[PDB]
Formats: C-alpha cells, sequence, structure tokens
C-alpha cells in the first residue's frame, strides 16, 4: 500500500488516516482507498462525497468498513455536515466493501435492486433500499427521494449486469464507476463479470446520458475527459 500512494499522489492531493481525497469542484470531493490484491500490488478505488446544501452525499463506499469509517470522520470534521443517504454503483468489493460502516453510522443506503439481489452471492452486504429504471435508463424518482443534485442512470450491462452512473447537476462531473476506463487503458480491466455484447452500447449510453459533462470520474483512474468514455467504447467494440 504505502509505496504504490506516494507514487500515485499528485499536488492537489490531501492525506487523512488511509485515505486520500481530491477537491473536484467546490462542493465535489474525490475519495479514494487502497487495497492490496497480493500477486498484483496494490489498487486504488474512488468515489465521490458531494456536498448539497445542509447534507453530505456519498457514491460508493471504500474497499473495506474501517476505510468507509474513515471516511465518515473526515467528512464529519472537514465538512461538518450530517451524511444523508449512500449510493453505491454495483455490487463489488470496490463500491459496496463499506456497506456495514454506513450501516452502523445509521446512513440510508440505496443501490440498483439488482445490486442488492447480487450482493449475497457477490460477499457483499446489501444496501437498505432499491432503486430501480425506466426503459430509458433513468431512474424512477420514486426510488430515489431526496437526491439532491444526483442524477441515477443506468447505463446498461456492461462492466457488469448491475453497474450504474451517477452525474452531478451543477458540475461538470459524471461518475462512470468502473464501466469507463481512461483515454490512454490499454485494457478494460476486469471483465470477469462483463456483459462483452452490450458494453460498448452501454458505455456510450452514459455518454450520451450526460451529453455535457467534460470532467468523467471513475474508479481506477484520476478524472479524465470525454476521450475515456469514447477510447472504453472502441476497445469494448473488439469484445462482441
Ligand atoms: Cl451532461
Amino acid at each position: 500500500i504505502r509505496p504504490t500512494i506516494g507514487q500515485q499522489m499528485e499536488t492537489g492531493d490531501q492525506r487523512f488516516g488511509d485515505l486520500v481525497f481530491r477537491q473536484l469542484a467546490p462542493n465535489v470531493w474525490q475519495h479514494t482507498s487502497y487495497l492490496d490484491m497480493p500477486g498484483f500490488g496494490a489498487v486504488a478505488s474512488n468515489g465521490l462525497i458531494v456536498r448539497d446544501g445542509g447534507r453530505v452525499l456519498v457514491v460508493d463506499t471504500a474497499w473495506t468498513d474501517d476505510q468507509t469509517a474513515q471516511i465518515l470522520n473526515w467528512i464529519k470534521q472537514e465538512i461538518n455536515l450530517p451524511v444523508a443517504l449512500a449510493v453505491v454503483t454495483h455490487a463489488h468489493q470496490d463500491k459496496m466493501g463499506g456497506m456495514d460502516a454506513l450501516h452502523a453510522a445509521g446512513i440510508a443506503t440505496y443501490a440498483n435492486a439488482l445490486s442488492n439481489q447480487l450482493a449475497p452471492q457477490e460477499g457483499m452486504v446489501a444496501a437498505q433500499h432499491s432503486l430501480t429504471f425506466a426503459a430509458n435508463g433513468w431512474v424512477e424518482p420514486a426510488t430515489a427521494p431526496n437526491f439532491g443534485p444526483l442524477k441515477v442512470f443506468y447505463p446498461g450491462p456492461g462492466h457488469t449486469s448491475d453497474n450504474i452512473t451517477v452525474g452531478i447537476d451543477g458540475t461538470d462531473i459524471a461518475f462512470g464507476g468502473c464501466l469507463i476506463k481512461d483515454s490512454k487503458a490499454k485494457s478494460l480491466g476486469n471483465l470477469g463479470d462483463a456483459d462483452t455484447e452490450h458494453y460498448a452500447a452501454s458505455a456510450r449510453a452514459f455518454g450520451a446520458a450526460f451529453p455535457k459533462a467534460s470532467m468523467i470520474v471513475m474508479s481506477h483512474s484520476a478524472p479524465d475527459s470525454r476521450a475515456a468514455i469514447t477510447h472504453t467504447a472502441r476497445m469494448a467494440d473488439k469484445l462482441r
């Protein structure tokens, strides 16, 4: 962990406990946590913290409960607003590994219904609430009450069958999670759970759902431009 965190850090990064925070916009921070995958080394996973009026919204947990509890501490001391809800973008450890910590803190948690149905078989704890989606991919508003600037969109199966994505109203930022890879990536990373036929279209759907967004946030790379989308789709075309 320690060597790779040092190599990864750039000028705007801030360290707290085991976690790295970078401010992306006036009310949006990227949280980064690391897991040592033996054979592979240390792997970063990015999520978001969003301040919306008098409350905080979290997109994705850290890899573990203890790291997630730390994110909550950093919020309590650096922002000092209550965390109203968390949204997790699919049933994998990088996004849902810290669920028990959120529930211990009394934080309302939301995921795709399908993420919650898959969570037990993926070794994850389900979120308390289930999001559903229309045929056009947009979240059904009654399943996502009081989400403020968070615009939740299900682009279809790609990285996983359940992957969801989030735009932040009032910013240039859209979060592709593990679906989108950066613009110079040599591969699509972990395709173990991937839908090869639909991935390209899903990546393109994410792109089209947030057509203005110029800062694409993803799980294992620094924020990139829209070329991350195009490039991810091009790589995915070679799968089908
Ligand atoms: Cl947009």
